[PDB]
């Protein structure tokens, strides 16, 4: 049997699979290479891996995991997860292959939803980013833009971005910004454009200029976009996990949900962005809850 | 110096890593007294599973040295005192003195062991403390669980049982409760309550356990339940207030009652965790530090 089916081979699923593999549990690990950070050149902030390529990380971790004879890997798109009348969960893939598991750990991460700006996806990962703690250093002291539609995000995002560069233009892309926020930014020599963006310029995802609807053109080298995130799958929904009084689907600090034998690790947990090292840690944590839960019922 | 980081374990390393990328001025201290230095390998840290403790520490420093705003000092930190300014004064063993706006403590934890002769020679080699870290390498072996306190024995037994079923519990002269004792009898796990006289086996590799009465048993290794303590009194020199969780921490980012004082690594939960978990608590701590600075500087 499968003790735990781990859906997702990012830092979360991988580190969860590593600990569970070392704990002699039968693990089915699933990945389909739709991880959101594959659109970026490098990755930083993961100690001892500061500067590694996102596909190299994936590969090194995937191989450590496969040292352990009980962890089995499937490069397959999981499309359905269903609690049977037998208690087991049935994992089904794109190629109609079926897997039965006593436990499921969802570590599928999330996906970016972008501001209604044309051509934005080409720039995302080369010259436009979403986390300054991750990609600020490489952009430091350059003429930057912040694209932020929702107001309450803009102010915080700006103050943070200002750590890496004091040369900022905020662009709301067609949304109002309180006189409050406008005056505070402008008091820092930071201008604000409330016009909708019509165009980005610069070959191959590398920003040069931004053209607004009015016709105005400024000269930015890159910067930061605030996306909204969604889950690419509807697995939490399929399995009936309840949303909690804290806005999340998780019930303790170990990835346990409202549904017995369903667990979460990584960005699927908080439904907001973190980092590789945090996700890995949450994988380690879920592994501890899963092994603990199995131990309790079997001993 | 925006933040003095005390401790270059995975916590301090990852904290300094993020702060060096946040263009903050960092002083990072470490006196090479990490508890895990007695073990020969580390596991469970993704991409780094199997690495020597030293190699891990080396690679990290080399990585944090990449960022000009961060400078590393291999001194022992003796005193951390506040000042009339609101800053913090940091004094080392060689009496050198350091000033810094904010303080991050990531000095990990130390272990106290049960009163058994020479027990420290086997720890790291054939005696261990966490089944998640070292169970794999010990699977299906003749193991002993040394646990003086009732309240910890059962948990440690159920857990270690994942890796081997050939177990012996040794309470080292301490009483085990009737209820717990019957729970173990059912799973065929023998319990010796007699005092342990000597541990035998050369070069830190356990062979035999001899009890007070004369009984010698064959065992190849196993687990001890240590009490944990803080090596320094820094938290206490800085007057952080103990929350009702049993922790000097007010949130998930290492913040405390004492403004400008942050915590990461094993010093946070004041209980064992892992390389990868501490490391991420460094990250979280960094974020919090930069977020509180940005708030005040804007
Ligand atoms: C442009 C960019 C740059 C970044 N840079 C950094 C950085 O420098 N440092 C840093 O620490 N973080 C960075 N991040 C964020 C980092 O990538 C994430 O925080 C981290 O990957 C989250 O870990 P995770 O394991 O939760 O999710 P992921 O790593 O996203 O893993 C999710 C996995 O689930 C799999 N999956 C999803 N659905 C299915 C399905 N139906 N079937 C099978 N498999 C499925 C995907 O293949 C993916 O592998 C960056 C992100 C972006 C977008
Ligand atoms: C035998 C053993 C085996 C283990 N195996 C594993 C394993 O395989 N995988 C795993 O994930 N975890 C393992 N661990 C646990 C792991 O080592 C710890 O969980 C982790 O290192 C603690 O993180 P930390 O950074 O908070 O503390 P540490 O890494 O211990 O960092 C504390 C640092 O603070 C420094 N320090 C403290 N006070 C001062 C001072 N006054 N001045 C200067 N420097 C100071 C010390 O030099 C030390 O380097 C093991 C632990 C032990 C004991
Ligand atoms: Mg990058």
């Amino acid at each position: 049997y499968i003790d735990c089916a781990v859906i997702g081979a990012g830092p979360a699923g991988l580190n969860a699979s590593l600990v569970l593999g070392r704990a002699r549990k039968q693990i089915a690990l699933f990945d389909n290479n739709t991880n959101r950070n594959r659109v970026t050149q490098n990755s930083h902030g993961f100690i001892t891996r500061d500067g590694i390529k996102p596909e190299e990380f994936k590969e090194i971790g995937l191989n450590e995991v496969m040292k352990y004879p009980s962890v089995h890997y499937y490069e397959k798109t999981v499309v359905m997860i269903t609690k049977q009348s037998t208690g087991l969960f049935e994992i089904v893939t794109k190629d109609h292959t079926k897997y039965l598991a006593e436990r499921v750990l969802l570590a599928t991460g999330m996906q970016e939803e972008f501001p209604s700006i044309p051509n934005v996806r080409e720039y995302y990962g080369k010259s436009l980013f979403s986390c300054p703690y991750c990609d600020g250093w490489e952009l430091k002291d350059q003429p930057l833009i912040i694209i932020s539609e929702n107001e309450d995000h803009t102010l915080h995002m700006t103050k943070l971005v200002y750590n890496w560069s004091t040369d900022l233009v905020i662009a709301t892309n067609g949304n109002e910004l309180s006189q409050t926020i406008m005056d505070e930014l402008s008091n820092k020599n930071i201008p604000v454009i409330t016009e909708s963006i019509r165009t980005l310029q610069g070959e191959g995802g590398y920003l040069k200029k931004v053209e607004f609807h009015s016709g105005l053109r400024i000269e930015r080298a890159g910067g930061f976009i605030v996306p909204t995130f969604f889950r690419p799958n509807q697995f939490i929904e399929q399995l009936g996990c309840e949303l909690q009084s804290n806005g999340t689907f998780v019930i303790d600090d170990f990835g346990r949900t409202s549904e017995k034998n369903i667990y979460l690790a990584g960005e699927t947990t908080t439904q907001g962005p973190s980092s590789l090292i945090i996700a890995a840690s949450q994988g380690n944590k879920a592994a501890i809850a899963i092994n603990s839960d199995i131990t309790d019922e079997r001993f």
